[PDB]
């Protein structure tokens, strides 16, 4: 087998001329020439079989991406693995080669307002389809938004995704660990398991703010710091919004804080389009029940140059174990590519 940066990368002979792109916790990413389609592709090596959590996330990613078909969601073109479960140690996911991701782009590039608008449109168009499938992405952030050289945007990494379950969303204070810290909605720390679609809208609002300034809006230094940053900008929640939190530990924590004033969005983002800031405010609303939903966000005036509900498709078929069963499930889910 071919080897890249000291790693077995067993993809031949369809895929040749490999180039290292980036790493993961149990996964290297390379580009490769697809000798059948005569184009360069991205290939992700995944080695999850030693750990049941890894197998969980791998199965979620594969199952969701194989069922979704949308212009703003990365597709799986091919899956490479050994012909038998016994010989299967790694799985390789082949995808369209994307030039960059929004994380890397924001490190060095200022976005025009036209780019911000277009990127946001595409994020929300993809999210409309995800949510229409009753799925929550649950880890939206700039590094999970891939971009090609013409700025087509595709959402990736569904390894943390779940089927929405709003009836079983409530939990206690300071227990929950959903999404990546900077993109985590305030209720995750207060009373929510992150099983409602509003969790993803919050993340999108954080991404929009980061597109406006190239810095994360709520850069909590650790898990407990995150709510400090959110409330330092949004200000103290209203009585009505506190009354919506029945859990006493969560409500009394908020009541224990000194009063904080809202920081106006236009003071934080003095160069931003006022329509963008109006939409930002609606996505970064403290109360998740008052928070804008994805179809309302698409219809917001900021996006009027792009909005077209007939061209914002929804999913046809919404979604309604020891590592050994999970390996067998991954083997079965990848069979169609043999
Ligand atoms: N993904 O995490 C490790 C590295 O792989 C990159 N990547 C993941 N999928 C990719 C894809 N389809 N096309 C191009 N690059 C990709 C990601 O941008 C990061 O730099």
């Amino acid at each position: 087998p071919e080897m890249v940066r000291g790693q077995v990368f067993d993809v031949g002979p369809r895929y040749t001329n490999l180039s290292y792109i980036g790493e993961g916790a149990y996964g290297m990413v390379c580009s490769a020439y697809d000798n059948l389609n005569k184009v360069r592709v991205a290939i992700k090596k995944i080695s999850p079989f030693e750990h049941q959590t890894y197998c969980q996330r791998t199965l979620r990613e594969i199952k969701i991406l194989l069922r979704f078909r949308h212009e703003n969601i990365i597709g799986i073109n091919d899956i490479i693995r050994a012909p038998t479960i016994e010989q299967m140690k790694d799985v390789y996911i082949v995808q369209d080669l994307m030039e960059t991701d929004l994380y890397k782009l924001l490190k060095t590039q200022h976005l025009s307002n036209d780019h911000i608008c277009y990127f946001l449109y595409q994020i929300l168009r993809g999210l409309k389809y995800i949510h229409s499938a009753n799925v929550l992405h649950r880890d939206l952030k700039p590094s999970n938004l891939l971009l090609n050289t013409t700025c087509d945007l595709k959402i990736c990494d569904f390894g943390l995704a779940r089927v929405a379950d709003p009836d079983h969303d409530h939990t206690g204070f300071l227990t929950e660990y959903v999404a990546t810290r900077w993109y985590r909605a305030p209720e995750i720390m207060l009373n929510s398991k992150g099983y409602t679609k509003s969790i993803d809208i919050w993340s999108v609002g954080c991404i929009l703010a980061e597109m406006l300034s190239n810095r994360p809006i709520f850069p909590g230094k650790h898990y407990l710091d995150q709510l400090n940053h959110i409330l330092g900008i949004l200000g103290s929640p209203s009585q009505e919004d506190l009354n919506c939190i029945i859990n006493l530990k969560a409500r009394n924590y908020l009541l224990s804080l000194p009063h904080k004033n809202k920081v106006p969005w236009n003071r934080l983002f003095p160069n931003a389009d006022s329509k963008a800031l109006d939409l930002l405010d609606k996505m970064l609303t403290f109360n998740p029940h008052k928070r804008i939903e994805v179809e309302q966000a698409l219809a917001h005036p900021y996006l009027e140059q792009y909005y077209d509900p007939s061209d914002e498709p929804i999913a046809e078929a919404p979604f309604k174990l020891p590592k050994e069963k999970l390996k067998e499930l991954i083997f079965e889910e990848t069979a169609r590519f043999q």
